């Protein structure tokens, strides 16, 4: 069985650079605190025993009022006057730094108007080593430089809002299955301990970590540990996960909490580097245990001014205001107990934080609809003669919009998934309403919208008849503690929900002009229907929030051109993308086993290795114009050499072997710095190329740069950087990005540290993962 | 607030009498237990940790396996190749005191067969209190005497077959709304504390208690206290409830458990009588406490004599054998944990207990018929020209006959109600298939079956055309953890389900001789269709396990002439039982408070009280024969005096207020014997009369004796004793029984014992509550 | 039985075809009820019946324990002027109706001891079960009218042995036995016109003249 080795003692913060004033506020304030009110700091209050999703204890004695952890990656969970942001794979299909940032801004003032303190997001784990992974639209895509990049500018979004962020889920929970034993009984399978996830330095080093050192770098105030096992050992209590990897290497700063109910080794957790228990036994075993000296005081001292810290860095002093909803009833009204008789509050106050963010909502669900095929079917005009709209994913949830809890169903339109990344609609425009709402405002043509997937005998009547048909469908996921028929959080297939497949094939099969619109959480096989001549357009919509029906309208009809690329490949077959989930225990009763076998080629990297086409490759989309690539450039930077990190902490302050000491440590090579060692950022390579806009309208283009790193293991391509870029017709721009020494590095577990090996190394510009328009040598120094 | 007095210490065991075998034997072996030992005894070994619903710590030192604790009242629950007895409910129907005791005893075998130690049920609470109370099926009667007579002869029978039986659930658990907080959380009220059954001393003893006495005198080996609070006190931490009531007063010789999951003031709980916790820190606790004096040694010394004595007064040193089912899965094998690695064992042996029990299955099923109208419509004969089959009753479940988990669904013929008071089906016979059978047996007429209740156009198609047509419908509830249709466990109303009454409405409008068949797990509201003239039949069914189809035909067929009496009042409206169901709670966010304010005024008495005349009055019911009554004669037999018990017990054996005090204790006026003071047995009376058949049919005749007690706040009449007798035409019997004590007593909250007024007291011999055709002073003496 | 005018539906056992090539049922003695019939007069085993074909979980549940599994199948056709499911009196296809193949393909993935009778007016395509292992025998019971459950337990419980022999062939594919119905008309306004080019090579004339091997 695979093993992880220890790694003690758990690091204490050193506060250096962007962290000293915050580290300097949290000693004054912890400094002040006895222990029991330390431990208050770590503990949770119990499941659903107050307002938000997670409380910490109070201190009441300095008017410290307890710590609201509240989801969702994409909204405020629960409270009532919120937004429905689209999720984060449609954030990754925009290719879009500022949209995420400032949906990160948005998301972070509606948590702020609530009174919350930390937001349960964003995601970079799952990354999406699967498909059919439950949980991957919380994420982004499974390449870990895209992922990386705009989990990090959604960070600084929510945090410059005032809030703190926390990335999730750390690490390796690439399925749903198996991830909580209690769960795993529950869908009818003996084990009594939850799957473990084995992978190795490597492959952790180049895919499933950059994100989460992107989002250390990037200034994030806490983490999550994740349900499962890495090698056979919890996250929440693997020192290898926490102490080295999280707290060392990447030299994180802020306070670790776990996932909820997340099995940990007790009081053994806080040496291995946990922080902060959720949701709530531990207290009271954690004060026990400083008291007997089991827990060092210097541990507990930093696992407060931690938490503290990231507290103070968001600047929760300034714009902590008093929870004002309540996550377990939208009453206005209460009871609590008190130590004699009880109290009636005020539990909702109806606080509308929404602002203007609908607008931010219809932009980002516009910009993260991607063109797979355009044989001449958009844009649309408005003044169509007949107008023909199908499928249940374009008409309502007949339950409302926030009518399944926690979206736990495939009602009408998709624009979420289900689980804990919720959050409630104010409303859900949907496709068949905009639609309708164009036509009738413009050429005022006939419209007819058949919702019902069975309906096949109306379809054909309609589409007989239709300038356009425009069919809907869909495929759904989420959280593996709902199951919506059949599908345990993770996907049972990969194929349209609902007869999706039927609809689209009834529809081409009467009208030429037919558009297809997919809403899914992820890919499925098209194969059967994309090169339907008869299927003039295809779109990926995704998720999009609130606006849905909206922001699609405009791209359809020409508003907004589409400049989406998909974060994903869509393959020909499920075999395609690899081997499958782990459905099935293959430990007898113990924890499920779990080989990442296939290392850093998920997604395209796979596709690339063994030859094999996709239908849509990884970075690919489409818009109302043409792009062209020309001039590539590579000017070397002469960088000073790589220095592996020296010197030694110092001692622990206060204000299993090694678990206990609190002298100065050894800086681990590739560490001393938040994300790594700072020499791992230096700028190697400036990269440049000419894009010009060929066609005859404004569009956006995601330029892509990718590297060759050249050696027999390495992928063919992987990708370092991209942007997206307005061009009006005839509109020339020079795109120019460095690469870093982190860039053209692999990961030598034999080192521990980040190398440039001597394979000659080759970069790449163009429109794809498989569209390489541009390419030069990387010339060695 | 309600208020339960302390009443400690908590008494130990006498070991008189039955008991003194048993208690020798316990004491011998207990005397050789170290501390640890004992307590293992006392704790459940967690949920599903082991291969029964309940299971208690082991002894390997003496080869002392746990305990097995397995559901349900009714059959082996979970286990595989079973049978599936008739309801609880069912048996009250019989009014049968042998019937009762051969159910007992073919459950008992069952369960020996598999190696259960302890069968949970019989169940006199729920009592009965609302004909919508979700469990009252799993008990038997509103009537306690009708309950403690039928509730005695089960655990006779259960216990003769070497099983220990347990009387469940103590006590005023009469509803299943807020009875666990996290239960009602879940259906979405914000209570953190179980509901309080609120019910005064005199209630009490004459009402609630009344059965579980009847329980205790029986010689029943443990007790399951419920999860309600009594007077705000959980009843497995009620000092009251336990060490006045159940141990001093009636002199409880067994042991205590816990239901799954009841809150109780750990350690403290013990002190206030409770001795086994289920399903299982209370073991950790309990040993700190003894060595710490908290806790005294005589304390868990009695808790594992209890424990021990009720082991070897059924004898399961020789009826025990290996548990050779799994309840958590039907696989053969399963992995299991070991020092090293795991094993591969054998969890089910698909032990077949089953023997000839359908027999009494089948009997009980048929003599649990009451037939409650009959204008010239049965029996049948086999040979009608076309029989009609109407209600989704009358069919199969779909999903099989075990196809819903718990039973918790209405797929089909209702023979079993949900929750944990069931069994797996071996096999069901449905009404359908019985009644094919027996016309293609026979006449060989036409016979269709129309089983979907929405088919109302081919209902009356086949109605119009039938010699007979014979309608069923059902009514369902159960276990709280359970919703069907919005019924939470409890009735949200007394309707019959699927559309039952439209059913009876069409076919009657179509047939004039139209059959009714209820099968129910309490009373529905009838008023609008049983008086029609085209109804020419009605029989209530109830639950009657899996040979259900062919007991009613047995009855329908003139096989068998229907003797079963109604077990409660079916009356107009639901307002004529008193009031609803507390189903919103009044204490805010802390435990509701349901006041029973009616007193001893439920059912019949409340009918009869209110001067509501029942559609169908309790203990009434039809048969193919008649009956005449005459010459009652009333016998004084000069008992000698009552004397209050005295006396001392003895100090407290080795091997809050008192609750440490192990000096010998004062004897209650009430108490000094199982099931109270002797003397409350005293025969005073002997009553007979004379019934004659005066038909042209063998039948059995259900004769009842009422007491009138006299006083302004007595009922008019109770329930004191009944029989079952066959007679064939033209036979006479002289029904003698005997009035006791307590037959003709009250209970006096002042003196604290049972008081013959001074009121003038009245016997009745009759057919029915309302049909009382004897009458007799009792002189008193 | 009789509650479908006509026979003009699918519901439950299949003993009669659609339109006025019909009668009432006095009586229907279905499958469930014969085999329940047979085991509770000898040897009074366990016996369960999952008769939704979509209750595929509780399939797998019993399945998983029974000592032989009991699978029946259906397909159904009749007069033109009924259409049921889109079978406007011809099939519009050769499969099994309300999704029979995944009924037989859940019972045989969780019972090696499985038996799949089929009520079908015809031939249906059962290339994607006939070979499976743990499909241990396959009967053709067609529309046996009134007594349809207890003519076949007879069968099953070996009282008769079954010496019937398949009036038609049971082909791999559809195209196995030719050329497909007319359904489109092929003559604008007027009569459609229906050439039998194929002559005398129907079914299993059919067969052999092309050298396709039936199952
Ligand atoms: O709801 C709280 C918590 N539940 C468990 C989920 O895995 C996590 O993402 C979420 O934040
Ligand atoms: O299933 C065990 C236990 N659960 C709770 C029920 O109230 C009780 O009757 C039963 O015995
Ligand atoms: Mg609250
Ligand atoms: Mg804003
Ligand atoms: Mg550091
Ligand atoms: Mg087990
Ligand atoms: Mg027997
Ligand atoms: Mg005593």
């Amino acid at each position: 069985l695979a093993y992880s080795p220890p790694f003690y003692p758990s690091p204490w913060m050193d506060g250096n650079g962007e962290w000293a004033e915050a580290y300097r506020r949290a000693v004054d304030f912890v400094s002040q605190l006895t222990l029991a009110e330390k431990v208050n700091l770590t503990t949770g209050v119990g499941w659903m025993q107050e307002k938000c999703v997670g409380e910490t204890g109070s201190i009441p004695r300095l008017g410290f009022r307890g710590l609201c952890l509240q989801d969702s990656p994409l909204g405020v969970r629960f409270a009532d006057y919120v937004s429905a942001f689209p999720a984060g794979v449609n954030v990754a299909a925009t290719w879009d730094k500022n949209l995420a940032y400032l949906r990160g801004k948005a998301m972070g003032e509606e948590h702020r108007g609530k009174g919350v303190d930390v937001q349960l997001g964003p995601v970079a784990g799952p990354l999406g080593r699967h498909p059919d992974g439950g949980r991957n639209w919380e994420g982004f895509s499974p390449d870990p430089v895209l992922t990386g990049v705009l989990m990090a500018e959604t960070i600084k979004g929510i945090q410059d809002a005032g809030v703190i962020a926390c990335a999730k889920h750390f690490i390796g929970n690439e399925m749903e299955h198996f991830r909580q034993a209690s769960e795993a009984v529950g869908y009818g399978f003996d084990i009594t301990e939850s799957v473990s996830s084995n992978i190795d330095d490597k492959t952790l080093h180049e895919l499933y970590l950059w994100p989460f050192a992107d989002a250390v770098r990037a200034g994030v105030g806490s983490f999550m540990c994740s349900y499962n096992q890495v090698n056979n050992s919890y996250s929440c209590s693997n020192s290898y996960l926490l102490n080295k990897l999280l707290k060392s290497e990447l030299d994180f700063q802020g306070f670790v909490m776990s996932d909820w109910g997340a099995h940990h080794s007790g009081v053994g957790a806080a040496l291995a580097g946990l922080d902060m228990s959720m949701p709530g036994f531990w207290g009271t075993n954690l004060t026990i245990a400083v008291l007997n000296g089991t827990v060092p005081e210097w541990r507990v001292d930093d696992m407060a001014v931690r938490i503290m810290a990231a507290f103070y860095k968001v600047g929760r002093d300034r714009y902590q205001v008093p929870v004002n909803f309540d996550s377990w009833t939208k009453d206005e009204y209460g009871y609590e107990h008190a130590l004699v008789g009880q109290n009636y509050v005020k539990v909702n106050d109806k606080v509308d934080v929404r602002a203007d963010h609908a607008d931010i909502i219809r932009q980002i669900g516009s910009a993260s609809v991607v063109l797979l095929k355009n044989d001449g079917g958009l844009p649309l005009t408005g003044y169509e003669k007949f107008t023909g709209v199908f499928g249940e994913d374009a008409g309502s949830n007949r339950w409302g919009a926030d009518g399944c809890s926690d979206r736990g169903c495939d009602n009408g339109t998709l624009a979420m998934g289900w689980g804990s990344g919720t959050a409630d609609f104010p409303y859900l425009v949907t496709p068949e309403q905009a639609i309708q709402n164009e036509i009738l405002s413009k050429g005022k043509g006939l419209v007819s919208a058949v919702t019902d997937n069975g309906a096949l005998d109306q379809m054909e009547q309609v589409a007989s008849q239709a300038s356009v048909s425009i069919v809907f469908v869909n495929a759904d996921s989420g959280e593996g503690y709902i199951n919506v028929d059949g599908n345990e959080g993770d996907r049972k297939n990969l194929t349209l929900w609902k007869g999706g497949e039927e609809v689209i094939k009834t529809v081409a099969a009467n009208c030429n002009n037919t558009i297809v619109v997919m809403h899914t959480v992820g890919p499925v096989l098209i194969d059967e229907w994309y090169d339907n001549p008869n299927v003039t357009a295809i779109v990926w919509a995704g998720l999009p929030g609130q606006e849905s029906g909206n922001s699609l309208v405009d791209v359809l009809y020409g508003r907004v051109s589409p400049g989406g690329k998909t974060p994903f490949t869509w393959g020909k077959t499920r075999e395609s993308y690899g081997a499958p989930l782990l459905t099935k225990p293959n430990n007898g009763k113990g924890a499920p086993q779990d080989d990442f076998t296939e290392g850093v080629f998920i997604d395209y990297r796979r596709f690339d290795k063994y030859n094999e086409t996709p239908i849509y490759e990884f970075g690919f989309g489409l818009s109302y114009t043409t792009f062209e690539y020309s001039d590539i450039y590579v000017q070397p930077l002469n960088a000073r050499p790589y220095t592996p990190a020296s010197g030694s902490t110092k001692a622990a302050p206060t204000f299993p072997s090694g678990a206990t000491d609190g002298s100065p440590q050894p800086i681990l090579p590739a560490g001393g710095a938040p994300g790594g060692n700072p020499g791992l950022y230096d700028e190697m390579y400036r990269v440049s190329a000419i894009i010009t806009n060929t066609g005859n309208v404004v569009g956006d283009e995601v330029p892509q740069l990718y590297v060759s790193l050249g050696g027999p293991d390495d992928p063919k391509v992987v990708l370092r950087n991209f942007d997206r870029i307005t061009l009006h017709p005839g509109q020339q721009t020079m795109w120019t990005t460095t690469l870093t020494r982190r860039d053209i590095s692999n990961w030598d577990p034999a080192s521990q540290n980040w190398v440039v090996t001597k394979y000659p190394k080759t970069v790449y510009i163009g429109s794809s993962s498989r569209k390489l328009h541009l390419q030069a040598p990387l010339p060695p120094y």
